């Protein structure tokens, strides 16, 4: 009914267990499943080494999005072997019953799932210090000027680990990443993890993942998201009680200001007033991330009392690095490289 036989009514192949490829690739089980297609796990017979193969839908917008995927992948591996690794590496591309695929190193699981194994408790900051460390080194490789990448949808389901009993990471699926001067995607970032200038209809850049990034670093050592909003309006007022009012050069030149914020005559920028008898949100700043991460009281949960790593000071470092991750304004954000030069990390 639909390419002969081979997918099913959404354009994805029909994944059957132990199905031999182009008499190298055994097929093993279903990874995953994403609005671009799917993700298995297969056995590379000729290399002898099991590998990750995303299997991109039969359909010509998802197969020319996993075209430019591809480029940029292999655009990354021009410079590949010789700067910042902590990016998976794309091992071959090809086409295969009408669909473009994608054979990527095969990885342990995601930071999510991670956080899962812990009860959402959160892993210690001697750990998010490591992959804080990684995911800068692999920021700084994305900022090189013949890259330019922005990866677009970074998050803790995005970022896997190399063995379960390791702290080694890569980041994964550039499916939705483009570059500086090729941006064409408005609606980005998973929610949780958005930044301020995709949520207000600016124009972004590659700081949109640091942001993302220092949202990420706060959920791994609190178990919990820092900005979980159920919608766009939810986000924005969640990002608003522990930073506050964004900057009024900002608001005065973002085209959805006026769907979060109010101008006052005065040129002020305040929060739209909720309706009626409705609990407000915590005033703009004052949930304060030094609370959050419980900076004074041995840190999330207070189970960190006396924990080598988890001192006051360690804990004022980490909040430094993560409120200059989390600037309003994406020309001052932290960028890739003085984020490593942080006392964080030295
Ligand atoms: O080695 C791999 C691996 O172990 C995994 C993987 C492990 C653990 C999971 O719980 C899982 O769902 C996927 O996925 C891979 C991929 O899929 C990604 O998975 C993510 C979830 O983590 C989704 O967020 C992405 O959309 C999706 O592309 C790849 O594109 C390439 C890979 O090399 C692997």
């Amino acid at each position: 009914v639909y390419n002969d036989g081979y997918d099913d009514d959404n354009y994805d192949y029909i994944v059957k267990n132990g199905e031999k490829w182009m008499d190298r690739y055994e097929i093993d089980s279903l990874i995953g499943k994403g609005s671009f297609g799917q993700v298995v796990k297969a056995y590379d017979r000729v290399e002898q080494e099991w590998v990750a193969i995303k299997i991109i839908k039969n359909k010509k917008a998802f197969l020319n999005q996993a075209q430019i995927e591809v480029r940029l992948l292999e655009l990354m591996n021009k410079h590949d072997t010789e700067m910042k690794y902590y990016i998976v590496h794309l091992k071959r591309h090809f086409m295969f019953r009408n669909h473009l695929c994608l054979v990527f190193e095969m990885l342990s699981y995601n930071l999510y799932d991670l956080l899962r194994n812990t009860n959402f408790r959160g892993v210690s900051l001697n750990l998010t210090r490591k992959f804080a460390q990684q995911m800068c080194t692999a920021l700084l490789f994305l900022a090189t000027p013949e890259l330019s990448i922005i990866h677009c949808d970074l998050k803790p389901e995005n970022i896997l680990l190399c063995n379960p009993k390791r702290s080694a990471i890569k980041i994964v699926d550039f499916g939705s990443s483009c570059q500086l001067g090729q941006r064409i995607y408005q609606y980005i970032q998973s929610r949780f993890y958005r930044s301020p200038e995709v949520l207000l209809g600016m124009p972004y850049d590659l700081a949109i993942d640091m942001w993302s990034l220092g949202c990420i670093l706060v959920e791994m050592h609190t178990g919990e998201p820092l900005f979980s909003g159920a919608n766009e309006v939810d986000q924005m007022n969640k990002i608003v009680e522990v930073l506050g009012i964004p900057p009024a050069h900002i608001l005065d030149q973002a085209p959805k200001a006026r769907k979060f914020f109010e101008k006052l005559p005065d040129g002020t920028w305040n929060l739209k007033k909720t309706k009626d008898g409705k609990r407000e949100y915590k005033p703009p700043g004052t949930r304060k991330l030094h609370n959050i991460l419980g900076v004074e009281t041995g840190g999330p949960g207070g189970r960190r009392a006396g924990e080598s790593g988890h001192t006051v000071a360690d804990y004022l470092k980490f909040k430094d690095l993560i409120l200059r991750m989390l600037d309003y304004d994406p020309k001052t954000r932290i960028q890739p490289y003085y984020a490593l030069q942080h006392s964080f990390f030295k």
